[PDB]
């Protein structure tokens, strides 16, 4: 068993808590309420005979909680920087989160850039962050890159496995 300290960061309402609920409980709530400060969750994944245990701090993305974020990313081994593919503002905030982690988090943190809510693009939804622009930011800044839907589950497990496949196991 190998534990991995992970933090989620990103603008309010991009779906951080929904990504974690999908990963931990395989559930989705259209009425998920804003997180208060942060929430802790765990989930285990199997890689061959290894158990990889994620210790997850799901931070609140509202500015009223912004000064709590450093305590949760301070000793994180992995971060998910989440934006909403239908909200270009949230991608500007993702860019700022990547620079803050490069300045202030551990020098050996692994970062995944995650564009969420892609299910919305198959209904009444506008893609306002091209996948290629997410990929470009990830390539330039040395991040993993995924697009996800917490609502359908699409690629959510792939995000967490992609991180666990890059950290040495016990
Ligand atoms: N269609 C769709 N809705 C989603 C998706 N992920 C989250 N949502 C919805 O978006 C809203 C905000 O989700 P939530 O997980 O609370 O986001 P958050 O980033 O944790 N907000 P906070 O930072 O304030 O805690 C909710 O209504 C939720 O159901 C997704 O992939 N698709
Ligand atoms: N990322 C990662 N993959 C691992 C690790 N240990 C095993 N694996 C995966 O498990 C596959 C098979 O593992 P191996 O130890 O060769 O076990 P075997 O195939 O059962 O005899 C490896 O090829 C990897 O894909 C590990 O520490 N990290
Ligand atoms: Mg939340
Ligand atoms: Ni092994």
């Amino acid at each position: 068993v190998t534990s991995i300290k992970l933090v989620l960061l990103g603008e309010a309402a991009v779906g951080k808590s929904s990504i974690v609920l999908r990963f931990v409980s395989n559930d989705f709530a259209e009425n998920k309420e804003p997180t208060i400060g942060a929430a802790f969750l765990t989930q285990r994944v199997t890689i061959n005979e290894h158990t990889v245990k994620f210790e997850i701090w799901d931070t609140a993305g509202q500015e009223r909680f912004a000064s709590l974020a450093p305590m949760y990313y301070r000793n994180a081994q992995a971060a998910l920087v989440v934006y909403d593919v239908t909200k270009p503002q949230s991608f500007i905030k993702a860019r700022h989160w990547v620079k803050e982690l490069h300045e202030q988090a551990s020098k050996d943190i692994i970062i995944a850039l995650v564009g969420n809510k892609i299910d919305m693009l198959q209904e009444g939804g506008e893609r306002k962050v091209a996948r290629e622009e997410g990929e470009k930011l990830a390539e330039e800044k040395g991040l993993l890159f995924f697009e996800t839907s917490a609502k359908t589950g699409e690629n959510v497990n792939d995000v967490f496995l992609g991180i666990g496949e890059k950290i040495p196991l016990k």
